[PDB]
């Protein structure tokens, strides 16, 4: 119900959450976000729905396209969620 815009700096260990999708639902939500991580401290939470990666709007894509982007933007990704 509500939007968020954070950007993650990557750590030792990743972005600290995964991506899960629900089988040909469409969108991506995050599914388990590591205590203390860059995403927990951007204030990112589970279940939130990913809406842009980097400012492109992702809603239209498969969970694969959608790993594909957060894993290609190197020590830094950012992105609109809601949640």
């Amino acid at each position: 119900m509500k939007p968020k815009l954070c950007r993650l700096a990557k750590g030792e260990n990743g972005y600290g959450f995964h991506l899960n999708a629900i089988r040909g639902l469409p969108g991506s939500f995050i599914k388990e976000v590591q205590k203390g991580g860059p995403a927990d401290l951007a204030g990112l939470e589970d279940e939130d729905v990913i809406i842009e990666v980097n400012g492109v709007n992702v809603l239209d894509e498969p969970y694969e396209k959608v790993v594909d982007r957060i894993q290609s933007s190197g020590k830094n990704v950012t992105l609109l969620v809601c949640g």
